[PDB]
């Protein structure tokens, strides 16, 4: 089949219904099917009728329902079998075409030891290519047939209501178009000499040199992420059960070497794998939107992650968490050597440190090594001239500053040697943990007040000038909290109100003005701006109230320090996990702002 | 576009890697872009190119490289500033044609409160249907010129390898075709009238009107075979760890209403789930193989169940143990209140009876209650003629006798109060579970044994007589263990070993010979019949030695009941689910030789 050519022999899913409406205007105004063959020697699927079962007072319109349809089993059945003639013309012509194929490739390599040669190729690969898509639109033909004759008779079971879906289908399946399958020994004869000798080797090669409709997503990855979230999920419930039945879920139990041993790290493990989920939850959004994120970040082609592939890496390392994690509460349910116990936690630490500078190619290299080139920058914070993918991870860090505390409790209690000597309180009795643990905490505000001064003595603008003064306006409230631990009085508390709501309308300002582009009052819509890439106007400002709401969960992350003052543990998980989940749809508002104001759609390749 | 035409501006894969071979041969024998637009006021990428990096000696075949492929930027351009500007005159005239349907969609609601409207519908249905998809291949025309431009430099990175393949691509994507989405404006804005009034209130019958190439399949349920693969797992896995850390695992530890309380619940329920996987482990090869298993087993379209819909079921379903199964031994690590505890294994019995049950409509319903139309004719024994489905699930069910003594052991221990009363003997005193928990534990033999009774009175052939002799076989050689309790002498011992190798031969004979098909020494195929249902001849034979290694473990299983005697536990679940993975390929070669022993191919739509 060079074109399409089923038209008369298409589904009549159009003419036989307004037939069926033809004795619906008889109603206000089933069959046993008589089987036989042609008599011409041949297999013509002739159908005689009879009405049995008292339809109407006088079946004029129910012959009608069979003067056509029982020709349409003749139209299937003179064309199939003759389009199999057809293909059995072509299909035993191209039999000894391919013969000649044989005294052929049978002297390539005989002779060669003692130039048509690709001249052959093309006289066999053109035409069975598109032999086996003629087959392939005939199993087409008659699926859709079958899809006509099945999906033909839906609203006649319901004004007459009987049994007959069934019955008559059983002389549409044993008609010869189902009742044979000559065209599918074709489907594995057509490769016979195109897989082990003409197209090469291979087997995905050879597959699509002939294949339209090529193949869907391989769904071993929507498995894999449900494998490892069920994983994890009855790890973590299997943990609340079993540390609730021990106890020390209360710590109304033996001795303290849970809650300041491993829970400064499932705390850093679930404030980590929080955020990178919520980046491919915002990959969900970029491409359901197309704020083109590649361009933007200055990404490349360069294996695209999509949101598969980081809801891959967050499930399967998280299960890998609650797993060692619920190893090592069974070993300090009895107690095995303490000494050698507690290097557990500190080495998931250590796995997890080296599995994320790997070099090898396992662990998805070459978006794990942009990722060190991006905190390289940062880190070196007046150097290193500022990207949109300089910026952007540098201020996914102002979420996890309770996260860079435990990962500075981490590494006072495993380089300093507390584990061994059995001391939870090594780290917070000397200077070192009143400031130093709290002041190296509000590292990540002075690497972006540090960006922006490379982004003001470069490209010159004042607008880099008000953004570096967001970041040491919370330095400074946070300041006045080194100097309340004193002074506790009429003094540094009239300070610690007034620095902190300076700052929390200077971080509300810079939030919709100019980062989310919003709260333009010189425009069409109110307190938003003029152009929208997204739908309805109603999740605009359900966005705009969540982020004030959510900035009381910041100013009581970063003023109330967990691991160096009071025990009410639960807070300083639940909420440093919402300002977590605060950004997360700021990365959303500020690429769609800086794309509607980039005015470029460089898409490559998507949809 | 009634047809597709893009021929000259398809992808040109073809022309531009034969002049790329074209400089191939002068080897033997890179740019910075000139972005200029068209001087006529027009957008006509006419790009002019610079040799500066020293390619050759004389550079007279690198201008071949940009005769030819700088014009394919503008063949593009041309048509797709053409195709829009059509797609525009095919854009503006449509405002006016839907402006006055506006005319007339007004007033028909009007009017009828004081006949063209139906023929106006069809002046606007076929009109925006495929002039939604004249754009949808406007898409694919500059998805596949993408897929053009990116793929047409394979090989010039590496016998040149240099970073042009993102700098020649900002000059394709910053040409007009992907640096505007105006079609995308368009691909809302053809469904403004036809969403709301025109197809009706729907979101799907409105889509089906326009869309081929439809949708793929729903991957909400690869998911969630995923979700509860991943929360059984770790939910065992938290099993074997918490009751290994309670001295329980071993037996080494506190009262022992464990092993007899919930030992034959965990096996019960390991040897069904593990049936049922198998079950849905043969559909996947059945369908695999095109073996025809709806009309075999007279099934109908009945809401067909695939192997995504039974490999939910048995994953579903034995995480809900496994989690009950692990609340259940926390409450026994530190003592609950006994009398009340043990409840929730013959509950958990009793929740999963009732689902079996369920007459709504939630846990597939019409194949639920058709699996008990078929264990109704079966314990109904010698009445209720056979069909292939009332032979299937009798046969199925010779491979769970150990199963069916954890449905009498608990059916002991939940009916006569042995819970409450704190007995794990009550069962095992009397004579009751000396032969009445052993010899109606070959009831499943009995059933067989009297359908093949019913198939002789009925249908007279002589082989449903040696079909009867077979299960007859099996329940002397099980019978004379019966009567080796006592006189355990060389007496009833040459008799338990007597007929117990004339029943593994009486099975093994009818298994390949009338069962499989198989074993016929007058064929072309040596032990194996004359057609084959299946791939290469190597992996029929390997199936031929375990219907012999694993009837080993049948004849273990049902001559050594595992609670009625001896403690060895974990061999009386290990053997004992050997035989539930026998059965399962017997089930495979069972109905490959019914259909090519029953010459029908009548498959309703697969594909
Ligand atoms: O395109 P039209 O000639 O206007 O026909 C329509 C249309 O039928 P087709 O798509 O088969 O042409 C509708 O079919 P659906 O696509 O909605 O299923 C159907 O609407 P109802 O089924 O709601 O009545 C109705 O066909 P029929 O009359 O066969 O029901 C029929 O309208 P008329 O035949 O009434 O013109
Ligand atoms: O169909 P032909 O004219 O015989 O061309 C083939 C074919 O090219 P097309 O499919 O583009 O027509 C091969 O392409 P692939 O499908 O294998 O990629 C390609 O084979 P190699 O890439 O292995 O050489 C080779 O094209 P080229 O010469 O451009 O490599 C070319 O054969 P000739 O051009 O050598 O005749």
């Amino acid at each position: 089949q060079l074109v399409p050519e089923w038209k008369d022999a298409f589904v009549d899913y159009s003419q036989l219904k307004k037939d069926l409406k033809k004795i619906h205007l008889f109603t206000n105004g089933v069959i046993q099917v008589h089987k036989k063959l042609a008599s011409s020697g041949s297999n013509n699927d002739v159908y005689e009728t009879e009405l049995l079962e008292k339809i109407a007072d006088d079946t004029d319109a129910a012959k009608e329902f069979f003067a056509c349809l029982d020709m349409q089993l003749n139209k299937v059945n003179q064309f199939y079998k003759t389009k199999e003639k057809e293909f059995l013309e072509r299909g035993e012509c191209l039999k000894k075409q391919m013969d000649i194929l044989i005294e052929l490739k049978d002297a390539f390599k005989q002779k060669q030891a003692n130039k048509k040669l690709s001249h052959a190729e093309k006289m066999i690969k053109g035409a069975l290519t598109e032999l086996f898509k003629g087959l392939n639109y005939l199993k087409t033909y008659r699926n859709l047939n079958i899809l006509a004759f099945m999906n033909i008779l839906k609203k006649f079971d319901k004004v007459t209501g009987k049994q007959i879906l069934p019955i008559y289908l059983k002389v549409v399946e044993s008609s010869y178009f189902n009742i044979s399958d000559k065209v599918m020994i074709l489907s594995d004869e057509v490769e016979e000499w195109f897989i082990k000798h003409l197209a090469g080797e291979n087997r995905r090669k050879a597959m699509k040199y002939l294949k339209p409709h090529h193949r869907k997503e391989s769904h071993s990855v929507t498995f894999f992420i449900g494998l490892f979230t069920g994983c994890f999920v009855a790890l973590l419930a299997g943990y609340i059960i079993v540390a609730h039945l021990t106890g020390m879920y209360r710590q109304h139990s033996a001795n303290t070497f849970y809650m300041e041993t491993a829970y400064p790290v499932l705390s850093m493990f679930g404030l980590l794998f929080l955020h990178l989920f919520l980046y491919g939850c915002n990959i969900f959004m970029w491409r359901k939107a197309r704020i083109n994120y590649s361009f933007i970040f200055e990404l490349g082609s360069k294996n695209e992650l999509k949101y598969r592939d980081v809801f891959l890496i967050c499930t399967a390392s998280m299960s890998a968490i609650a797993g060692v994690m619920f190893v090592h509460l069974s070993l300090l349910e009895k107690g095995y050597s303490f000494r050698q116990v507690q290097v557990i936690p500190g080495l998931l630490l250590l796995g997890f440190l080296l599995i994320l500078i790997c070099p090898l190619n396992i662990f998805y290299k070459s978006s794990r090594y942009r990722l060190i080139s991006v905190i390289r920058n940062i880190v070196f914070s007046p150097l290193y001239k500022v990207v949109m993918l300089d910026f952007f991870m540098a201020d996914q860090l102002c979420s996890q500053v309770p996260m860079l505390r435990n990962l500075e409790y981490i590494a006072c209690y495993y380089i300093t040697g507390s584990y061994a000597t059995q001391d939870y309180e090594y780290c917070m009795r000397v200077k070192y943990y009143r400031d130093l643990a709290y002041a190296v905490s509000f590292l990540p505000y002075y690497w972006r007040a540090m960006q922006c001064a490379r982004r003001w003595f470069d490209e010159g603008e004042t607008s880099h000038l008000v953004n570096l003064g967001k970041y040491v306006s919370a330095m400074l409230a946070a300041g006045t909290k080194v100097a309340y631990e004193k002074e506790r009085s009429l003094g540094w508390l009239c300070l610690v109100v007034a620095m902190s709501s300076v700052a929390t309308i200077y971080q509300l300002y810079w939030d919709f003005v100019k980062d989310w582009g919003l709260l333009q009052h010189n425009s069409n819509n109110p307190w938003l701006r003029n152009q929208l890439m997204l739908r309805q106007k109603s999740i605009y400002y359900f966005s705009m109230v969540l982020n004030l709401v959510l900035r009381l969960a910041w100013l009581q992350t970063v003023l109330h320090s967990s691991f160096e003052h009071v025990d009410y543990r639960v807070t300083g998980l639940f909420l440093a996990a919402l300002e977590v989940i605060r950004r997360g749809q700021w990365n959303f508002y500020r690429l769609e702002n800086e794309h509607l104001n980039n005015a470029g759609k460089f898409r490559a390749v998507k949809t």
